[PDB]
């Protein structure tokens, strides 16, 4: 289930973080503009840029912490607040986050690795609701 | 994105080249008049002609190079010049090129693969503008 999925992802965080992040940018190419250093780079090209590995690592580490602190795929109000208040997310709306989770769920469904994809969909919806409660437009 | 799409196509070049070129010819069957020995043949008959596979490969090899040398899907002027000045292209107008890119973009949208179709549309439009600047009618 969801908790095991967190263990799956954490076990090979670099690979899953990079895979899912690329799935996100490739599914929603207009999202790439937020990451100006990734413009004009193929998947394999990004995988040798230090910042790309570091960014995806840090993002998915945090996402897993929020996931782990959730109850029944409902994230904590304080965690939603952390995500809204981050300077790096100041220009974002909840639509950006929906897109990420749609891509993430599609990735999991397409994987050969078992995942509780429905629970990640639910988590994404609940996080979107929490981001709104916390003041993201 | 666009840069990744170049890798995707190069990773199965012969197959994508023939499939995209066939989409082009089937969408615009009167374009066959610029070629030799294509009329009156099905997709499979075309794919069994040695010259067909070799032509499509050479076209797509070069097209991917032009894409790869571009910045933000804007091709180099010298690449546009080369395409205009090729003896094989002497009787073409930019309309021929726009049709090829309409078919290519349509192919990408219809595919099961995550292409950045809008960036290929821009690339086609930018190529046409560049071909015009290079003197193609
Ligand atoms: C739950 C989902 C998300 C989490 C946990 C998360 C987490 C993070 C973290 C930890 C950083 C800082 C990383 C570092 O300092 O290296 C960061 C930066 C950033 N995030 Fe997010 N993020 C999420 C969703 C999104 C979405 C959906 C977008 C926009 C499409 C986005 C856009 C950005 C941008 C542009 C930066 C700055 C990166 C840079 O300057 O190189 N984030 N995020
Ligand atoms: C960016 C788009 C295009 C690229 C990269 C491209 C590239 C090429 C290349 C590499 C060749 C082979 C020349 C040689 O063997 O030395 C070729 C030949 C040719 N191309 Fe293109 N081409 C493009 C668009 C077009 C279009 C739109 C048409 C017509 C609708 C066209 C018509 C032809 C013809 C008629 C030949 C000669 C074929 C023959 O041997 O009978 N090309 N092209
Ligand atoms: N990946
Ligand atoms: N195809």
């Amino acid at each position: 289930g969801f908790k095991q999925d967190i263990a799956t992802i954490r076990g090979d965080l670099r690979t899953y973080a990079q895979d899912i992040f690329l799935a996100f940018l490739n599914k929603y190419p207009d999202e790439r503009r937020y990451f100006k250093n990734y413009v004009g780079k193929s998947d394999q090209e990004l995988k040798s840029m230090a910042k790309f590995g570091d960014h995806t690592e840090k993002v998915f580490n945090l996402m897993m912490e929020v996931a782990d602190r959730a109850t029944d795929s409902v994230p904590l109000a304080s965690d939603a607040n952390t995500l809204v208040q981050m300077k790096q997310h100041s220009s974002l709306t909840t639509g950006n986050f929906e897109k990420l989770f749609v891509a993430l769920v599609e990735y999991m469904r397409a994987s050969g690795q078992s995942f509780d994809s429905q629970s990640w969909d639910r988590f994404g919806k609940n996080l979107v609701s929490a981001l709104s409660s916390a003041g993201m437009k």
